[PDB]
């Protein structure tokens, strides 16, 4: 087919999935203050798909929008040949449940991924700090505690657990001598918070009071900063609202204020994923049959992201990121991070 010549833009049914996702995310905390990864869950439910069976199977491709094989082979190239990522996926599976080879073969296929056997039964603490120490080199030490104590019962036999950290490093860094403390109209009222400034020609476009920038960063990354209308500021964005924005976007000299910012949440999946359509999975009536020979269902999917967004990472239109905002981590089709701020941490200088 024709070619993107502004940098390409995401998969439809990728782009769907996940802004349907995180307005469950979203509205199922005060505030709607989440981060996530799209990559992540995508790939995660796509592999499970892979061995799943029935109706099963058919919720899960119903919710992905696609059959696993074309979609993993596509989301594996979203961070492939990425310094700045770090990326671990485990399906960690009872040492009395026999998992298939080919089913093992597939999760291999996906970067830094792997299935893993834990003695749940015996030694429920043990198989935590396993799990946890797993994900936390992996992951550089960025998530070091994926897993609460408590989480880990004797009678699990199937749980997925899944990490992503990164931090954009810009083509253009903000200088930071330029970043100065500014107002924030956080949840607890306004805040005085440091913004990074720069003033630079970016991609900018508005659609139905939304109003976005694009931030460019090495290694084919793309941030999109959205703002949502003024009278709406709690206000979570849609996917026609995202390709509208990209479709509208035009290179433009924007004086952009940004807040320096860094957030990780974990999430346990199966609450949200019930609401989305996929219940069968985590139930004895699961069809996993491509998984193991002996009946099996999925415990839990526990994911966690986290992102940091500072200076380096490693005509003039106002663009003042002062209140509520989103953002939207993407790469070759992909969304790696998917994100409703609302109330900004700073990492700080360093």
């Amino acid at each position: 087919g024709s070619v993107s010549m502004s940098g390409g833009f995401l998969r439809d049914d990728h782009l769907e999935f996940a802004l349907h996702l995180h307005r469950r995310l979203a509205e199922a905390v005060p505030d709607g203050e989440v981060i996530w990864s799209p990559y992540s869950v995508a790939c995660a439910l796509g592999v499970l798909a892979a061995g799943a069976r029935a109706t099963t199977r058919t919720e899960l491709t119903t919710l992905l929008g696609t059959d696993p094989a074309p979609l993993l082979a596509a989301l594996d190239r979203a961070v492939t040949d990425s310094p700045d990522l770090a990326s671990r996926t485990v399906l960690w599976v009872s040492a009395d449940v026999p998992v298939r080879s080919s089913f093992r073969a597939t999760m291999h296929d996906r970067p830094d991924s792997d299935v893993r056997t834990a003695d749940f039964r015996t030694n429920p603490e043990g198989v935590r700090a396993t799990v946890n120490a797993d994900i936390a080199d992996a992951t550089r030490g960025m998530i070091r505690e994926l897993l609460p104590q408590g989480a880990v019962t004797p009678d699990l036999r199937a749980i997925l657990t899944n990490a992503l950290w990164a931090k954009a490093r810009w083509t253009t860094p903000f200088e930071a001598h330029l970043t100065r403390a500014g107002t924030f109209r956080t949840p607890r009222g306004p805040k005085r918070v440091p913004f990074m400034h720069r003033t630079k020609t970016m991609p900018y476009a508005t659609a139905r009071g939304w109003r976005m920038v694009t931030l460019h960063a090495h290694d084919e990354l793309a941030v999109d900063v959205l703002l949502p209308p003024g009278t709406n500021a709690a206000a979570v964005p849609t996917a026609p609202l995202l390709t509208a924005l990209h479709r509208r976007s035009a290179s433009t000299s924007v004086e952009l204020a940004l807040p320096r910012f860094e957030l990780t949440q974990p999430h346990q999946l199966v609450e949200v994923l019930a609401e989305a359509g996929v219940r069968t999975l985590f139930t004895a009536s699961a069809d996993l049959s491509g998984i193991s020979t002996v009946p099996l269902y999925v415990d839990t999917v526990i994911h966690q992201a986290r992102l940091r967004v500072d200076e380096r990472g490693a005509r003039t239109i106002r663009f003042s990121v002062d209140r509520p905002f989103h953002i939207v981590v993407r790469r070759r089709g992909a969304i790696l991070f998917l994100g409703s701020i609302a109330d900004p941490h700073d990492p700080g200088p360093a």
